[PDB]
């Protein structure tokens, strides 16, 4: 079963049913207002701060997503009503046609239903912190049409708490007044004339309004059915004190065939209101900003793309994974419609990993992310695992520390100096966490001596609190994950410090690498299994070895091992083949097999959860791209390409009766085999997967890497696959990329040229502005 | 407009009509198990700990009180479904009669509709964890009818903040499992089979469960259309993750004019639910149930009983008042409708006050209490502001401590020595919550001593982080209600000092208390205003005098100037002729006038809070029962009972247009003048408002005071009133009091008979079991 499909041209998703078995959402706004929004326009605003600074309200995990951004139609002739949005009316669909269009930023609503089409297009507008609700009606039916729109949101309080609770205090901290198609509303304890004041006009003058819910809704009634809807006006309501909404409503009459086109306008900060409910009468402002809008990704999606024979591939590519990896660099991870209160601002190694994935289309924006990661980074040399960046904008103990979190940052700021060439950010002096400062480069140095200051005695590293697996808590027990990511840190910065001319610390650094490799090669490798081991327990006991009844086979430590180079091609193979055996379905490969059943406390709360759920035995997304790129350092294409196309959201277009969420969107963890609802998703947008599987399709799977020296492309694709073709961009200049692959292998190049003349091993980067052609043939 | 009634013979107020502007609702419990229940059945239920053992679900401030606690009805012929309670289904009210009885501990709820009555018992028994749903269903149509039941309850994650957030992690918390009639949900990461498993289950053995919430109410529904209900039958679903519900159904088939009767329990606990589903398959344990929730109160309510010509304070003191006084005794102040989250525990005021109001009827549950707040109290005297018992059952610093909160504590176990005899009381040791112990007498001293030691150059107490008035932010200010509290609990304690035969600790306190009095009496009086004022700021302007334009009578600062007994008779007559003649309205007595409207930190947040709301101008309840005991002390009888009856819920029965909120029921505080919503009362229930109503009522109206040697009668009523009589149990004893006023005086005693003989002063503690005839003359 499906509810949409992928229109390539438009570079959209369109939902032709808006019965989907669950709310599909999009994102809106690339600076500091953003709405979640979902196919029944349901979803809320936020300025800046989710946990802060909520602008409308949301009611989550409910059967309906509400409150939303809704446009109620009347037609004043019958009086009956529905809304753009299939909810909250739920016109029956045997009566109505809906579509809805998600796009990069926007959201396009349509309505046919007895007469009338209509559209909304909502959209935040770049250079504001509003959103418009761009409406067109039509009437298309044969008669003189009177109909009437009511606009509705539900004025947040601020502060998620305040919505959720303490409305003994709340549902006295506001109010609402009214002016000339703009209602105004007051945070009145918030004593800031921007962020205090929210607001929601019309282009056109009102013929009423309602500024407070009960009056607007009705008594004993919701959003499906507000009493100014049914009764064809609003009561004018506006007053301080109890809940408040944003109605404004005007009747308009259409001859047969004729449109009208107006707008509203939801946002922050007095003045603006008046402002932008002008300046979008003319709706040719509104066109501009729309197509400012479709610049801003047009820009981007140009400085990467694809073509080859994998159309899913391309598709996600091209667009959506690059669209959902940059949504996590600059939203984070705290707004969706899961994430709905409680933890914000920025998780370490989250936004530590995402960095590395679009630093060719938003260098900006990695760059204010990975200052904000080394603000965040103590003396010490760990990273505080969950904090606001504005904290530190010119601390937790040991207990608390991540064993990973801090090492992600290392290849992340190597990937973004090679991306633009920014080599003086090395020198550039940030200030700690908890006092004092270093330059970006000691940073780095302090997170690498970090972990090999906490190894156990026979040199593994230690868990701690936990490593990338938050349910594995190890404490002073060892973690193979963490080793490995070691390594692959070290190997990163041995790269750089020899670029850079460090000899001490290239030697310093190599030395520390090969006793990492050393140690993990003699304790980790399990020779009756075939596979690298999860860790050990603070006892010394092993986790996931051949002749363990729960948790012998483990994705991370397997697939790492090879990431980071640290494994041999012999046992890489092994290990590998033992994940694919072992851990690969139809769905994606699961974090680890058997699934633990047993409580252990030496283990971690892993052993605590439902068996083929979240971390314990479920399909994890995030660590499937890692299998990808130890396919792709192994040689093996056509293994990466049989796991890319398993986890691959649009090859399961056609399966969202078991899927359930998004089919343009990675999400958390898919259930395990071992859980009766296998197959579905959960979690999907604000998940590191994307920016991972990013990653590893742009830099190994075609091979495409940036350089402190040169480009390099050294792809691992299917054998049967003829070749393919990448635009990339790196530092200004074009690298127009077409890959041969005439004897049809999966990795290796015979030859590669540069403008016509062979060259051998990196593309130097040309000048900015130039135009390259570069021919690689493999064999 | 009314939509009910008071049921005198029936302890019981009749709601006519569902369609209230509001939730009125009902407290089921009176040990660990409680239920927050509304008259359309919404609302949830908690065990011990509203924050971390809430059982059933809650959407909070919306339209709709949701989910709750719901039997709905189905016609198996025709397919027509309704529910017992009004909402969720709501059927018409031109179709359907719906009559909701709410009761002292429980909550009838009755429907009668197209041939079926129907009514169900809301109740939680004693001895028992769980919530019994008594229904009884009958056919009153002229032919055969074939109806379906079902039950729904969403369950809770346990802890609020899991069911409003976080739900990455709390989707995947819990499961469903079923047996026979009972739906077991697990919460998978709570290891305690008591506290970790909640249940549904019924008396008869389904037709069909449902554990899974998406099954049961279905896509693109909710409570008001479950699928399972409209198709006749539920998916027996049953599994780990996502949300669950607790639905099981069964088909009746009923003869014209044939009823049956079963039942749903809603409860914790593993082995609890097959048990009590089999105990209660006999209903004649129901009704054993029921019978022990009638005498519980039953018990309680004739400890004091009044028969007045006030028909609104007997019907209020008999009952409701008694009812809601001991609510906030037993359940705290952190569980209703506007309570939904966050705080939790203790409030220290809040239950020192709360304490005092009713140890004649509840004296193990006020002993308990009193033990929570000294085990609260630190070393150096003051108490912590909000806290868990659980706690210290067997810190913050000076900056987050309130000036008042310690004080309240004396008076109220100086009543509880004299209600109870328990003289021995005071030698007990109790640990500080910062280490060590005291006797209580030492902690009482403690407490006595910071006030004297927290005061300003002229000797006026500092207000510190607020004082009573959470918006009255001093610090180094002073507050002239900390002093005249600090004068109340000096007189409180002298009296008790003398009683004991501690002449040091007399000589002591007395010497503190007239220096309390002289620096009040020369520093707080306004003689231009002729009141006292509220206090003065940290630089030394008073506020609270008659040539400042905001804020200048004050309603604490006067009515404790003559509660505490510190105000000359003169002072006290002119401070609260101020009150009446600037702060009294037809809905109660204003807390300050005018109201504020610059903000000012060197007073206070009450500067910034909107006019005629809250603490700025607004009714607040709670200190209308100190103008009540201001005027009694007074002698101003007629002055006292107009104030009362303006305030009395029951009074408002016929204008909730104007109230909104449940006439049987004190809420913190009525919008004021100064707000166009003036006369709309705010949260009812847990306000300490009810607690003061029924001391000042019962204490100084009726003037029934127990003491430490014996009991006191001493009248201030009003001048018509021909008289009154009085029921009281003292000490195992009751006193049969009748009050005769043949000339027509408010306040004086000429003549106490005791059993027909002439006594003087107060009557002596009579033998256990005895019954004694007290007349009392006034003249
Ligand atoms: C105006 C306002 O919101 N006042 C409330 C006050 O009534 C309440 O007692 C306190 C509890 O912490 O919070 C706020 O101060
Ligand atoms: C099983 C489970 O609930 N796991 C989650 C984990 O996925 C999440 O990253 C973490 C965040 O603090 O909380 C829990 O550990
Ligand atoms: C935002 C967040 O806390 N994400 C965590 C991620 O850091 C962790 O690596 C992974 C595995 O436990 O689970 C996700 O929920
Ligand atoms: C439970 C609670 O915090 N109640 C407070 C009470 O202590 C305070 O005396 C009064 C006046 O500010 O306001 C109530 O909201
Ligand atoms: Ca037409
Ligand atoms: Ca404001
Ligand atoms: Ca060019
Ligand atoms: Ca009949
Ligand atoms: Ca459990
Ligand atoms: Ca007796
Ligand atoms: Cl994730
Ligand atoms: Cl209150």
């Amino acid at each position: 079963m499906k509810y949409g499909y992928f229109d390539n041209d438009n570079r959209e998703y369109v939902i032709t049913r808006p019965d989907v078995p669950a709310p599909w959402t999009n994102y809106l706004g690339t600076e500091k207002f953003c709405t979640v929004i979902s196919h029944n326009a349901g979803g809320y605003s936020f300025y800046n701060s989710p946990e802060y600074n909520r602008v409308t309200k949301f009611r989550p995990n409910a059967t309906f997503d509400r409150p939303g951004h809704y446009v109620y139609l009347r037609d004043d002739d019958s009086g009956d009503y529905w809304s753009i949005s299939w909810q909250p009316v739920a016109k029956s669909l045997d009566e109505a046609q809906y579509q809805i269009r998600h796009g990069l930023s926007y959201s396009k609503f349509q309505c046919d239903y007895n007469g009338i089409h209509a559209r909304k297009t909502l959209f935040v507008p770049k250079g504001e912190d509003a959103e418009i609700w761009d409406v067109v009606i039509k009437n298309t039916s044969d008669q003189v049409r009177t109909i009437s729109a009511f606009s509705f949101v539900e004025f947040s309080f601020s502060h998620i708490q305040s919505d959720n609770q303490n409305h003994q205090m709340s549902l006295y901290s506001a109010g609402t007044a009214y002016r000339p198609g703009l209602i105004e509303y007051d945070l009145y304890y918030n004593t800031d004339d921007f962020e205090g004041f929210y607001y929601l006009a019309s282009t056109f003058d009102p013929d009423s309004y309602d500024g407070q819910r009960d009056r607007f809704l009705g008594l004993y009634r919701d959003e499906a059915n507000p009493l100014a809807v049914e009764q064809g006006r609003c009561s004018n309501s506006a007053q301080t004190c109890y809940n408040h909404c944003g109605s404004l409503h005007k009747q308009f009459t259409l001859q047969p065939g004729e449109e009208i086109r107006f707008a509203y306008i939801l946002g922050i900060g007095k003045g603006n209101g008046e402002r932008l409910r002008e300046h979008y009468q003319d709706v040719a402002n509104i066109d501009a900003a729309f197509a400012a809008i479709k610049a801003h990704w047009d820009e981007r999606c140009a400085k990467f793309q694809v073509k080859s024979p994998n159309q899913g591939l391309d598709t996600m590519i091209n667009a959506w994974t690059l669209y959902q990896a940059e949504t996590c660099v600059v939203w984070s991870r705290f707004a969706s419609f899961i994430e709905v209160g409680g933890r914000t601002g920025l998780g370490y190694r989250d936004t530590a990993q995402d960095a590395i994935s679009v630093p060719h289309a938003n260098p900006e924006m990695t760059r204010k992310r990975i200052v904000d990661l080394l603000r965040g980074q103590v003396k010490a040399g760990y990273g505080l695992h969950l904090f606001d960046p504005d904290w530190f904008d010119p601390i937790h103990g040991i207990k608390d520390t991540c064993s990973d979190d801090h090492l992600w940052l290392i290849p992340t700021i190597c990937k973004y100096v090679m991306e633009t060439g920014e080599t003086s950010f090395f020198d550039q002096m940030i200030p700690y966490a908890d006092g004092g400062e270093a330059s970006v480069y000691e940073h780095m140095k302090a997170a690498l001596d970090f972990s090999a200051e906490y190894v156990g005695q026979t040199g593994i590293c230690k868990g701690l609190r936990a490593d990338w697996n938050d349910c594995l808590n190890l404490g002073g027990g060892e973690s193979s994950m963490v080793s490995f990511l070691h390594f692959w840190a070290l190997q990163e910065f041995i790269d750089l410090a020899k670029f850079l001319g460090k000899d001490q610390d290239v030697n310093t650094y190599t030395e520390m690498a090969a006793n990492v490799r050393e140690a993990c090669e003699t304790h980790l490798w399990d020779d009756e299994g075939g596979w690298y081991i999860r860790g050990l327990t603070k006892n010394g006991d092993k986790i996931g070895t051949a002749q363990q009844q729960e948790g012998r086979v483990h994705l991370e430590s397997n697939t790492l091992a090879v990431l980071s180079g640290l494994a041999s091609q012999e046992r890489g193979e092994q290990a590998m083949d033992a994940v694919d055996e072992h851990l690969f379905s139809p769905y994606g490969l699961h974090l680890n097999a058997p699934s633990f059943s047993t409580p252990n406390d030496d283990i971690g709360f892993v052993t605590r959860v439902y068996q083929g759920v979240k971390e314990n035995g479920a399909i994890f997304s995030h660590p499937n791209p890692w299998a990808w790129v130890a396919e792709t350092k192994l040689g093996r294409g056509d293994r990466a390409m049989k796991f890319y196309d398993a986890l691959n959201p649009y090859n399961q277009n056609d399966i969202i009766e078991k899927r359930i969420a998004e089919p343009y969107s990675y999400v958390q963890f898919i259930m395990g085999r071992d859980h009766q609802d296998h197959g579905r998703a959960n979690h999907p947008w604000l998940t590191g997967t994307s920016g991972w599987a990013y990653f590893a399709v742009t830099n190994y799977i075609l091979g495409v890497q940036s350089g402190f020296t040169g480009l390099s492309v050294d792809p691992c694709i299917p054998s049967d696959w003829p070749g393919f073709e990448v635009t990339r961009q790196w530092r200004g200049a074009t690298y127009h990329i077409q890959v041969e692959n005439p004897d049809h292998v999966s990795k290796g190049v015979k030859s590669i040229t540069l403008n016509g003349a062979p060259i051998q091993g990196r593309i130097p980067p040309q000048a900015q502005g130039s135009d390259n052609q570069v021919v690689v043939v493999l064999g």
